[PDB]
């Protein structure tokens, strides 16, 4: 069989398969990409041989879905990362938020967990030992300004900037177009080291992770085209992993 | 102060608590019905003091939030509940079933064990001894027809039932009107004590439970005008749990 079939979610992911499947078809292979519209279809899919890989998808979250479901799905290339980072509509640093300020957070485990670690890592908060990217409110050991963390969906985060009891907010590149808003604006801003950790990847069953078609996947995804494509379409945003 | 402020995620919800806000009035309290449009929200809402309640769970759903937050809510009061079933365009009964069938079940833990349990009542596979509503496709421990479970959001279960390759599907009655269908063509319908489990509540502090406001807001959410617009709004398929 000469056929690869990876799902994606977003549309940037399928844009960027799209210039994958160009390159693959010059080696004689066919990649179909699966559509699908939530997170957990892409990795059923592939879990079930519904789809050969999916492009959807950081490895800590692809570990969450592993553990809940017995899977055996592996990271086998990443694509691109990209930079979390804490926004303040009224403060200029992080030293300068109100004592029992509100701090927006992301409401889902994965991302509560990357938006903490930034906090850690600056100073704001302390989290107990040892919990690095899996830390949760209930983890924070040393809270100076008696912060209280607002868990706020990622869909209403760029709101939550013009929020006037939310101090500061915990957003990503792609959400702060209609906020007026660019990385530069940040005040505190994840290290690449961190931001690669959340890298998008490519992730397929551990089985097939040595197979002629993941082979052929990797390198059509790796190429200068893509590279170029992921700056321009994501406006310099997202950083080519490779 | 005789302020209620109770959030809420579904419109029913909100119309619910309208026919309420009009029985407290008269009570000498008003009752401020908090919108929101996820489901951490609502939680969030009670669990800082920023609502005295919330109408939008079952106690299964609140008791994940607690363990994850390490939060206080309990369920105070429940007001309706609904039949959990499973549907299946070409199949009368689940002993046809074919061999390696697949059946459709929501991706998220809470309605997986919902389904499970209703599967497992009935013979279709069974769960590992003591699971109960928590069971998870793990926990299979026979699985005669070697049935895969196919982990669908619960938005895309109604489509999923005529999916070619989908043997049967779960739904709640909410979902089943686009397909044409009623609870009466269920083949495998959720008893009604295990539908009470999941009965939707009034959620508060456990400090705050026996309070006035909330014995107000019990008392104003399960009169007769209630009980009459859940079952007329609800074409039937909500019964009140008072
Ligand atoms: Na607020
Ligand atoms: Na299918
Ligand atoms: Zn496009
Ligand atoms: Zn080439
Ligand atoms: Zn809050
Ligand atoms: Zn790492
Ligand atoms: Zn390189
Ligand atoms: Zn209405
Ligand atoms: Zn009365
Ligand atoms: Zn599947
Ligand atoms: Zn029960
Ligand atoms: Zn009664």
């Amino acid at each position: 069989d000469k056929e690869i079939t990876v799902a994606v979610q977003l549309e940037s992911s399928k844009d960027i398969l799209e210039i994958a499947k160009k390159e693959a078809e010059k080696k004689g292979y066919k990649i179909n990409i699966m559509e699908v519209s939530d997170n957990v279809a892409y990795n059923d899919a592939v879990q079930h041989d519904e789809a050969d890989a999916n492009f959807a998808q950081h490895q800590p979250f692809m570990e969450m879905f592993n553990k809940e479901k017995k899977a055996d799905l592996v990271a086998v290339q990443p694509i691109y990362y990209f930079a979390g980072g804490f926004y303040s509509k009224e403060y200029q640093d992080a030293k300068d938020l109100p004592e029992n300020a509100k701090v927006g957070i992301p409401s889902d485990p994965t991302n509560e967990g990357r938006a903490l670690a930034i906090l850690n890592a600056n100073g704001v908060i302390k989290l107990k030992e040892g919990v690095g990217f899996n830390g949760t409110v209930a983890d924070v050991v040393e809270n100076p300004k008696n912060i209280t963390f607002e868990s706020i969906d990622l869909l209403n985060l760029a709101k939550a900037y013009d929020e006037k009891d939310i101090a500061m907010v915990f957003c990503y590149p792609a959400y702060l177009e209609p906020a007026g808003l660019t990385t530069k604006d940040a005040i505190l801003l994840e290290d690449k080291e961190a931001s690669k950790h959340y890298a998008l990847q490519v992730v397929t069953r551990k089985g097939e992770k040595d197979s002629e078609k993941i082979k052929v996947l990797k390198e059509a995804m790796t190429t200068k085209e893509v590279a170029e494509y992921i700056k321009k379409n994501s406006k310099g945003a997202n950083i080519p992993a490779f």
